[PDB]
């Protein structure tokens, strides 16, 4: 009844809310504080645990969105506005949400924990597309999602310093995972069966938690959707992080004219600026014209990450770990309208050969001219070297392979070969409701609405076929959370999903059709990025 | 009658011989001297015209083969010994042959001129596979073939010197072309319709006559079979040619210690050595272990070739010229048993990954380690990187593309785009009587027997379809010699052979099946060789 909407955790008491689905109600607890508000002197600092509270905290609505840039490339457009903040911006933003079935499970239930993406500069657990009511109702799992600091507030780093150590946004997620260990049982959740899953920068975050010992003990399985910690955008070096932090300070008048610039004076002036002032100059610190590059991302400082993600992946022992990874069919098309010449969401973007060669430098920033020539060689159809439609898809492949597909395939191979049981997919269904143009195909991030069962929302215009498809994917994800295996444990009727191995490299297609097994996640193109191109740059 | 076996040319009188074919007789004049014997002091010197003679020169049998290395890799094997000399060796070797139909044509007839291949170190016009009786009988054209000096006797060069200028083997071919201009009318041939055709080094020879002005006026059409002058094996630099000539002299005791060693005394000692002694040290002057590399080849001296074949091809006007070029299906397989580790003609040659990587250095000599890495990346199937059968076909593709297909495709594109009418083919029929192993496919040089109508020989075990196939190709070649177009000038029955363009890049498949049009002469692989790899070697 209404008694299940009242729960006591270690910090105090909560009152949740009942949410409706076509198949039955679920109990939600939205806006649970898990940290002290990182404000004033606590800006740029690691999070502190939320101190216990008196009375009943209201947990019936989502809390504030962490301060972040708001996309304005296409005002009023659903394809961009769906990722923008849908609550008020505030630095008081470290809250998490818990969905649990109705009636509350009497047996400990496996827990899914969602980490949203957004290039480490944006995102919120309150987005409509992350609504966990349908996944929890259909599969009777427990779902948790948290907010974490993005942009300068989460990843501004002056390495070696104590006022701005960096990676505090990743520490926000870790504290939320520690909160799950200590409190998810009160909601009927099993803290010994916790499955991480995230998309884009959230998938990279999941990967970085795999490679950080203090976080590895807080979960047991991982799902990386369209992202990996070894991507060229997910990390930066200490020197580059220091340069970006210093230029942001310069752009907001820090330090004042006539003042020294050691790390303590720099962060002190930085903490006096309004949060919106820092956001308004975030993009002006990138070193080049680029797409798929973000200003403040996790830093390789030796603390949260002992080494580079690439080094820790190669030297890692992953025995006893189950991972589910995958990509969408058109990973790069979304990012081309954000800087690549000749591209527009409101036309066919039939680019010229000259625009393609210029776009390669924007899609692959800061590589030698010879490196770009190697990219042009592999991604040109030399029987149709100037066909605009082929050049449009080629540049989409350049950006997608370089940033997502090949970093993911590299991670998946090393994981399977070093003890982990791995499953791989490629998402190939384009939503009937998709507002982005047709030439973008299945863009980055548009499998999420199907994983979360959004087609089940009666207020939306999805097809009957898409609803069955969403239930299939929810079963896959929940089966993996329960058993580490997406296949139905006692259903041999359905085509089986074989594990991914470094040799066979098997993955399955996810669309309206039944499962189909394929081999190689762009093995030819990814050999160029993962094997030859590094050798080309070391020889300059 | 027997009257047609008596012909007078500018040098004197000749007596020919009548040859039988299943379709009727032809009149052959074998062993016509066109040059003074390049003996003694004339070794390494350009040819001089044959002085007129008294009486009737007997032209009823083939003359001597120019001194050359004889293959002994597989003693008694048909696949190798069919290319070995079938007449005695001698420096007295500059003779040509003329086949003409019976009855002799009363109207001027198009003339075909054959230039044999053999890596510029071997070959002879007397080889059984070059028998011109079937082509002349079936198509009623005039066929001419000449001997030219090979090895050191034809291409040893101390550039700048007058005792050994180099390229004298090419001058041998030119003198034979001047002979055709002055005497082929006596056999019923049209000196205004002369079509050159050759294979391998002969095709490279045809290409070098296109790029040499003094020879360009001696012919009107060209056919390049599995060879091009821009191949990495067909030419050599002045400095490298001097080094090879000097080490050959050293290996035979020139200069005598301890006397000087300028170019005149070096050649003087060289001219005293027996011809077999020079041949016995020819292979010991190559710089490294390799396949598809030959010691003494045309040199870029500034004389016969004013610049590199690549430079002359790019800056050339080819309006008013018709060219027919093509390759066989497996250009590289023949050469792998001559040095590539793990290869044998008497087993399946299922090489290992380590053998493939070592073979790449042999198939592509004198390139940086990074260049070899780029070759390995492009020719590895990264879904089956260790499969022996795929590695075997990959190394054959490496040697074939690098040496034949991509040099030919580069030449064909530049010619069509700069005025020449071009036709392209890929020969895909493997002879039923082929003694090379099955894994070699259609090896380098095994379209020749079909062009010359050898299946028509009743003493051979060719199939019925292969005889019709040979007649069809003989018409293609003769139609091109007559009109510059391999297609039938009237017949719309058979599918048509479209010209080759730099854009559409259309070519036809030559096999038992009717003509099939395809696009791209291995366009993707040849972009690596022709576009990217030169840039990779520039930046070391
Ligand atoms: C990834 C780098 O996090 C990109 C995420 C972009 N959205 C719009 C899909 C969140
Ligand atoms: C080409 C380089 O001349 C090779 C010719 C080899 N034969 C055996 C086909 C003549």
């Amino acid at each position: 009844e209404d008694a299940e909407l009242l729960v006591t955790v270690r910090g105090g008491r909560l009152r949740g809310i009942r949410l409706k689905t076509p198949g039955g109600p679920v109990s939600a607890f939205l806006g649970i504080p898990f940290a002290e508000p990182p404000m004033g002197p606590r800006r740029f600092l690691p999070p502190e645990p939320k101190q216990p509270w008196s009375g009943v905290v209201d947990a019936t609505t989502f809390q504030s969105v962490c301060y972040q840039y708001v996309d304005t490339l296409y005002p009023g457009f659903e394809g961009t506005e769906m990722w923008n903040p849908n609550r008020e911006l505030s630095e008081d933003c470290l809250y998490l949400n818990v969905w649990t079935p109705y009636p509350r499970p009497t047996s400990p239930t496996p827990v899914l924990v969602w980490i949203y993406g957004g290039g480490f500069y944006s995102g919120a657990s309150s987005l409509d597309v992350y609504d966990g009511r349908f996944l929890v109702q259909a599969e009777r799992t427990v779902l948790v999602s948290m907010n974490y600091r993005v942009g300068a507030f989460g990843f501004l780093a002056l390495p070696g310093s104590r006022e701005a150590p960096g990676n505090v946004g990743l520490l926000d997620q870790r504290l939320a995972l520690q909160w799950v260990q200590e409190n998810v049982a009160a909601f009927g959740g099993d803290p010994t069966s916790v499955t991480l899953f995230g998309e884009s920068a959230g998938a990279a975050s999941v990967g970085m938690h795999l490679l950080s010992p203090p976080s590895r003990g807080l979960f047991h399985r991982a799902v990386l959707q369209s992202g990996a910690p070894n991507g060229p955008w997910a990390t930066v070096g200490m020197g580059e992080a220091r340069r970006r932090a210093t230029q942001l300070a310069h752009l907001v008048g820090c330090p004042p004219g006539g003042t020294g610039g050691n790390d303590t004076e720099l962060v002190a002036c930085l903490r006096t600026r309004p949060a919106q002032v820092l956001v308004n100059h975030e993009w002006h610190v990138l070193p080049q014209e680029s797409v798929f590059r973000f200003s403040f991302v996790p830093v390789v400082d030796g603390d949260f990450l002992s080494d580079t993600p690439e080094a820790l992946i190669n030297a890692g022992d992953f025995h006893g770990l189950q991972v589910l990874v995958g990509v969408v069919k058109d990973e790069g098309s979304y990012f081309l309208v954000y800087g690549a010449p000749g591209f527009s969401k409101d036309n066919e973007s039939l680019i010229s050969r000259a625009e393609f060669l210029a776009g390669v430098r924007v899609g692959v920033p800061q590589v030698s001219d010879l490196a770009a020539e190697a990219v042009v060689l592999h991604y040109t159809d030399w029987l149709h070297p100037e066909d605009p439609a082929r050049l449009r898809e080629a540049l989409s492949d350049v950006v997608g392979d370089h940033n997502v597909v090949c970093p993911v395939a590299q991670l998946a191979g090393r994981l399977a070969a070093q003890g982990a049981r791995v499953y791989a997919y490629v998402f190939e269904h384009r939503a009937s409701t998709l507002s982005w143009p047709l030439w973008m195909g299945v863009p980055h991030g548009y499998e999420i609405e199907f994983i979360f069962g959004i087609p089940l929302d009666p207020s939306r215009n999805y097809t009957a076929e898409e609803k069955i498809f969403a239930q299939r994917l929810m079963r896959y994800w929940a089966n993996f959370a329960r058993t580490g295996d997406p296949n139905e444990p006692r259903d041999p009727k359905a085509p089986q999903w074989p594990p991914y191995t470094a040799g066979a490299q098997q993955y399955v297609s996810l669309d309206l059709r039944p499962l189909e097994v394929r081999r190689g996640l762009r093995a030819q193109a990814c050999a160029f990025w993962n094997r030859f191109l590094p050798k080309l740059l070391s020889a300059t």
